[PDB]
């Protein structure tokens, strides 16, 4: 009765916007899947299909930061990432719509997989796009620190550039998954849907930070899950947290978030990030052959064996409905082929 | 008066129309806007996706219980009729031609194959170019009947009259979001190959008395040829549709000056209308199909074909996956 939808988007409305993606996604059944694991109705929001350069969510955080950037003034964007980021090629492409270079720093997380990690995925895509790949990076370097040093160089040389942080989680970038709360609670309602659980990976945090700070704001009474791809338990709860009560803080909400509302389960993180487990990959097997739909073996396939794994524990009921943020991440597949391949 | 024919759903309609405002200033003549049937969001897409929604329910209410089709090593259809299959929950038996043979293993392993693969087709054979398809598939689909099984075989790209209700529908969408959008739509131009996309969008525009010039930029066959058969599969769709009168000869136009040397091989047109698209509006194309179509475009705004004040729609057909075919082509640059 206190769900309070709109509340989100008032503080939204005085923050700036560009249009780069094709927003509402849309919110759909699984009916093969959900027949198959035999426990809950399964939907999907499809923030895969958001149309910038094959789509993802890091679409929804860059309509947010470019906006920014353009309020300053910025004439180049800087970002980082692993190889086969994502966030890397997304930021490129909505760049080069606002007529921007974007210069990136990409660190080499994973070194297995041959050839194909090395140069075809996001990395052949990054080539197309026409980003300026500065260096390639050791693991373990400190991505943030080695981009503030590039904006200081370029800011001598006369350049203003703007800063995008790793997968594009700042707190103005949490802004549009706040803004994806609220599409998916009047999504829902529409379709009349009762939403008893949302899930999905995460990692950079902004996804979820963004996700937790819209659902409380709008009093909404929906639990959220996120899946590591990388981090434990423990330390991602902790960054989501921290994330998403500075997102809170930007848009003006007064008190706190509850604490309570950032849950994580890393039991899918497998080996490490980049590195999918057998669960991973059946998921992918899974949703390409009982739905047509391409996860990615890094993050939205994780963050499916999550969901499948605890389907399979028993852990919701027959009447129950789930929502999987389908975060997208497809291009990657073609870096991982030497896996497929076996 | 499509109701009339079964439709699935398939993929997310409508699609967007949006300008591209860094293209049409780089080339300085007409206002460019594209369709963006890239993001029918099948499988990453595409227009194939249009036919399927009508060739699959058709397929459903013949009672279907296997799906068989063909393309090239790299085909889009093939992807997206596994994927639109499987939704179903249908199992697809491929026949794949070897029209191309260069680009090594990229372009035999990646791009549409490793998505093949992981949505689960299963394909039959590898067939030496210029065999007949569709009578291989024929073989395929009695073998088939004879193990108890009702086949519905899709011919190469979807284009039967059914799959080119696809594009009769996107040319009623077209229709209404220029006018929504107040935009005077002057001409179209898209990429033509096995013929579904143009008959459909010829018989739409034709039998709503609109007046919008169409162009088909061919990425195979040339202009005659091409033409010829755009025009048989828009009369039998015509037929098919029961609308009076009868098709104009003069609407099906095609132009195959950027074929340059066959199917799947680009042009340096090609690949200039690749990067262009992408490094001015984050946009991918395809060297098969799509890029061949902008880069028709692009260099008949050149040639001062086209006047500022126009309004060209290019249909973006999709067919980004087969970029991953592609690679070894793009390291040599």
């Amino acid at each position: 009765g206190g769900q309070q939808m709109g509340r989100g988007s008032m503080h939204l409305a005085r923050f700036p916007r560009l249009s780069l993606g094709h927003f509402p996604t849309p919110l759909e059944v699984l009916p093969n899947l959900s027949a198959y694991l035999g426990g809950p109705t399964i939907y999907i929001k499809r923030d895969d299909a958001t149309g910038l350069a094959t789509g993802g969510n890091k679409t929804r955080k860059l309509e947010f930061l470019l906006a920014d950037a353009q309020q300053q003034g910025a004439d180049v964007i800087i970002t980082q990432g692993a190889t086969q980021s994502n966030h890397v090629r997304q930021t490129i492409a909505a760049a080069a719509k606002l007529g921007l270079k974007t210069k990136v720093l990409l660190e080499k997380r994973v070194e297995d997989y041959g050839e194909d990690y090395q140069r075809s995925g996001n990395v052949l895509l990054d080539n197309l796009l026409g980003g300026d790949i500065i260096d390639h990076l050791p693991a373990g370097t400190d991505m943030q620190q080695a981009m503030e040093t590039l904006a200081e160089s370029l800011r001598k040389e006369g350049f203003k550039p703007y800063v995008i942080p790793g997968g594009g989680s700042s707190p103005v970038g949490a802004l549009g998954y706040v803004a994806c709360a609220e599409e998916l609670l009047f999504q829902s309602s529409q379709q009349r849907l009762r939403i008893d659980h949302i899930v999905h990976a995460t990692g950079s945090t902004g996804t979820q930070a963004g996700l937790v700070t819209g659902l409380a704001a709008t009093h909404s009474q929906i639990p959220l899950l996120g899946i590591s791809v990388r981090a434990p338990k423990a330390k991602q709860e902790e960054n989501v947290y921290a994330l998403a009560q500075r997102t809170w803080q930007l848009l003006g909400i007064p008190g706190e978030l509850p604490r309570s509302a950032v849950r994580v389960n890393s039991d899918y993180v497998g080996k490490g990030y980049g590195i999918p487990t057998e669960g991973t990959l059946e998921a992918l097997r899974l949703l390409a052959q009982l739905e047509g739909i391409l996860l990615d073996p890094v993050y939205s396939g994780k963050g499916m064996a999550g969901l499948i794994d605890l389907i399979r524990q028993g852990h919701f009921r027959a009447d129950e409905n789930i929502v999987f943020i389908h975060t997208g991440g497809s291009a990657g597949l073609f870096g991982y082929r030497q896996l497929f391949e076996q």
